[PDB]
């Protein structure tokens, strides 16, 4: 009888959510275009007030008896209601926990390091003064100044406000009855045995990753020689051609397996055919309505922002797609380049903003990913296709390119360099916060804690020795950020399956047809993969998780196979190769983080 007036009273508080978050999102949106102290209290004090309002809005919950309803739909959206997160603290402690969260996002927003070879010129930005030396230079000196003063300042300056932030999330997460806030993330993938799944997939997927680090190390010991490059020790991860050592396709053109065949970089062609951040976002664009799925609106034209402002002022550059929560009002916000790299930026941010016009019909407690991997998986999945030789052939990006078995291996390689090194490292990002969050490391070992994760699972280690002295995590922009990391691990994995079954769709890939390989597969034009990606995106958070696998390919289970099916080429030359040169496998404990 009370799901009547139930059923009312939800479509007015959504509505009503939509409208309020949506001011709270503008007020964020000035803050990480334009940082000031003027645009951190608006962002903050409206925050506040939402809150405020979240409060009241679960406190009403109890009036309502959802639980003892027939409507599976009603209860799923009355349980949205009654997670509150962070906004369960009492005002005061909301208000603090905000304001450092603006403390540490806007220290390492607002990070500049001084030139190697010029100790005046102090205004280098890791985005894209320190990341272009970090890309290119293979000076490994100078790599590890870069390293050194860049975690200094992002992440050593910031320890106190991410010790309190420790502290008021744990206390958040256990006003809403979680443990810590490791299972208030959790709670996100509906799935009690969640944890579990994900060190089963990562156990079957972590013999290929030791065999890769075995091979690169390999090669950077014949670049380096044998003073910079142990055989037996861990990597030095200045050397891997990311700050965070997470993706190190940036080193390819010294680590690819076959040297004098071809090796994708259309970089150069880019920069030759005259590519501007418009063309790169017209040309995603393109990509998705290509596979009969939604144009971007004018207010993404007329309000987002591609290319870093030239004015004295700081911003947040780390690329990110915001959702506003009325009709077509979504945006981007990219410091754009002219490279491979973001041009499968590009269409990651893209991924994100074709979720949200996806599901933009939803009431507003389902506006969301299915799970917030699959929010990340959207876009991986088109930049598989746009990274094939098949695709940059077709756009003029890739020229006389021989697709032979040797260049075939370079690609795999090169993919691998970015898909399978990023697992442990993913992996690591959460392990670490949740070890924090559930109070399993004392405070005096909270450094150590975070590189000995990195050297168990990545077998990489800094170039220079650290201590307790020293707070490195934060110099990761989602750890100062806060933005929760286990959402790319799951991204990883499940764009495979999303991409095999695309590819299927397509006519793109047979298993049993050498001219149709996994690895070369273009998703470019083709509705029936577009169709597949509209059953599931426009169900947003409307049903669980694998309710939305379904609707995409029928099955239930986040599962490691189709990622070991796209590699499982390589995997078997590179088991191969690593026995003919006698290649070490594994690393000794890091001696690089003192107690
Ligand atoms: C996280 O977990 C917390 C517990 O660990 C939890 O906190 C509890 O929430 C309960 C509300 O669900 C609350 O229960 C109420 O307790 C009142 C008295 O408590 C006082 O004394 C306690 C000592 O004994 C103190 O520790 C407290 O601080 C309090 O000072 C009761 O008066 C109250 O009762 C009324 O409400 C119930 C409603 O229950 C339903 O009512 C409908 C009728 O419409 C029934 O049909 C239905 O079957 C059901 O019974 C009525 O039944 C009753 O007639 C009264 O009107 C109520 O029991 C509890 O006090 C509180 N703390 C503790 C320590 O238990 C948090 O809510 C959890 N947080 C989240 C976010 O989930
Ligand atoms: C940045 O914010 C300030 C006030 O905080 C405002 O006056 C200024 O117009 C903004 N700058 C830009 C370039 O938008
Ligand atoms: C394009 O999408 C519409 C609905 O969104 C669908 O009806 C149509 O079949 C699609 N076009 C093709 C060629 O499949
Ligand atoms: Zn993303």
């Amino acid at each position: 009888k009370e799901e009547i007036q139930a059923k009312e009273y939800l479509e007015n508080l959504n509505k009503e959510l939509a409208k309020r978050t949506n001011v709270e999102t503008e007020a964020a949106w000035a803050y990480g275009s334009n940082i000031t102290d003027e645009n951190e209290k608006k962002k903050n004090e409206i925050s506040a007030e939402l809150a405020k309002f979240m409060k009241e809005v679960a406190s009403d919950t109890t009036k309502f008896q959802w639980r003892s309803y027939q409507s599976e739909d009603l209860k799923r959206q009355f349980k949205a209601l009654t997670k509150l997160g962070y906004a369960a603290l009492p005002e005061d402690d909301y208000a603090e926990l905000l304001d450092t969260l603006s403390a540490m996002e806007s220290n390492f927003a607002k990070v500049k390091v001084c030139d190697y070879k010029d100790s005046t010129k102090c205004d280098l930005a890791l985005d894209p003064e320190i990341e272009e030396v970090i890309s290119k230079s293979r000076d490994h000196e100078e790599l590890a100044y870069y390293w050194r003063e860049f975690y200094d300042k992002a992440g050593t300056a910031v320890r106190s406000q991410f010790e309190r932030y420790v502290e008021l999330n744990t206390k958040a997460a256990k006003l809403n009855n979680f443990t810590s806030g490791a299972e208030a993330w959790l709670d996100e993938y509906e799935d009690d045995t969640f944890e579990q799944q994900l060190e089963d997939i990562f156990a079957d997927i972590r013999p290929l990753y030791q065999q890769i680090h075995g091979y690169v190390r390999f090669r950077l010991r014949k670049h380096y020689g044998d003073a910079v490059v142990s055989e037996t020790g861990p990597i030095p991860m200045h050397l891997l051609g990311n700050m965070w050592a997470q993706q190190w396709s940036e080193i390819a053109d010294i680590v690819s397996p076959f040297p004098e065949k071809p090796l994708v970089d259309v970089s150069a062609e880019m920069e030759k055919q005259g590519y501007t951040p418009l063309k790169m976002f017209q040309m995603g664009d393109d990509f998705f309505t290509s596979m009969n799925l939604t144009k971007l609106p004018q207010d993404f034209w007329d309000k987002s922002i591609i290319e870093k402002p030239t004015d004295g002022r700081d911003l947040v550059c780390h690329a990110s797609a915001w959702d506003f929560y009325l009709t077509d009002d979504v945006r981007i916000k990219q410091c754009t380049r002219v490279t491979q790299d973001q041009l499968f930026t590009v269409h990651h941010e893209l991924g994100h903003i074709q979720y949200f016009l996806q599901y933009q019909h939803q009431p507003f407690v389902y506006r969301t990913g299915a799970n917030p991997g699959f929010h990340e998986a959207v876009g991986d999945v088109l930049s598989l296709s746009v990274s094939t030789p098949k695709h940059l052939e077709k756009i003029g990006l890739l020229k006389d390119y021989v697709r032979d078995d040797e260049a075939r291996i370079n690609q795999l390689f090169l993919t691998a360099l970015d898909k399978i090194v990023f697992l442990p490292f993913a992996f690591t990002m959460d392990k670490y916060r949740w070890s924090l969050f559930r109070g399993e490391v004392d405070k005096a070992n909270w450094n150590c804690a975070f590189w000995k994760l990195r050297d168990e699972y990545s077998g990489i280690e800094p170039p220079v020795v650290r201590s307790e002295k020293d707070f490195d995590a934060p110099a990761k922009y989602h750890i100062s950020a806060d933005v929760e990391y286990l959402r790319y691990l799951v991204s990883f994995i499940i764009q495979f399956q999303f991409y095999k079954s695309a590819c299927i769709k397509a006519g793109q890939y047979d298993p049993d047809n050498v001219e149709l390989p996994l690895d070369n597969c273009d998703i470019y034009g083709s509705a029936a993969a577009g169709a597949a990606f509209h059953n599931m995106l426009s169900m947003g958070a409307s049903k669980p998780w694998p309710d939305a696998l379904e609707a995409f390919n029928g099955e239930r289970i986040m599962s490691g196979k189709a990622i070991a099916e796209y590699f499982e080429p390589l995997r078997v030359w590179l088991e191969a190769e690593n026995i003919k040169n006698n290649v070490h496998i594994g690393w000794t404990t890091s001696n690089k983080c003192v107690s």
